[PDB]
């Protein structure tokens, strides 16, 4: 059988592994912290000034559709750092194995029903460093590049440096009783 995160609807947590053996509570969280150079993902300066331009981040976390607080200033992002968390009932070994087997988290920058770009954040990398969950939280954090869904990326003017659209993301796994700190 495949390891699956099974929503327990009444209680508001996901069971991973057999419920009689995997009984500890964990929190898995995603924080979108800041962004820069997002204007490269919009082909026209004119769309930046339309007020229908309202942008947000989307991702699926263990099957949960998550959207962030909409913001308007793409050139100078104004959104607040925002965390989404899910509760998991599991065991340390089974949850670490489950996470090591998950595909990367794909975080999208959206406008309306359009994805302007996405970036991959490895949950398996987080599992790989989740080696002291009895005592410490484990966190992968960095500046992740947002890639447009186009075949060809055009850059005008072409410079020696290449500042790309970037999203600061932190993904954290911890025992529920272990403070993020």
């Amino acid at each position: 059988e495949k390891l699956e995160a099974i929503l327990i609807p009444d209680q508001g947590y996901h069971q991973v592994g057999p419920a009689d053996l995997c009984t500890d509570m964990f929190v898995l969280s995603v924080t979108v912290a800041f962004a820069t150079k997002l204007e490269q993902l919009v082909p026209s300066t004119m769309k930046l000034s339309a007020e229908g331009s309202e942008f947000f981040f989307y991702y699926s976390l263990l099957g949960n559709d998550i959207t962030s607080e909409p913001f308007h200033n793409l050139l100078s992002p104004d959104f607040e750092p925002e965390r989404a968390s899910v509760r998991i009932r599991s065991s340390k070994q089974i949850l670490k194995a489950f996470l090591s087997q998950q595909p990367s988290l794909q975080i999208h920058l959206c406008c309306g029903n359009h994805s302007l770009g996405s970036t991959d954040v490895s949950l398996s990398a987080l599992a790989g460093i989740s080696t002291d969950l009895d005592n410490k939280a484990a966190t992968v954090e960095g500046a992740f590049i947002l890639q447009p869904p186009k075949r060809v990326k055009q850059t005008l003017p072409a410079l020696p440096t290449d500042l790309q659209p970037t999203l600061g993301v932190a993904v954290t796994l911890r025992r529920e009783e272990v403070a993020l700190q």
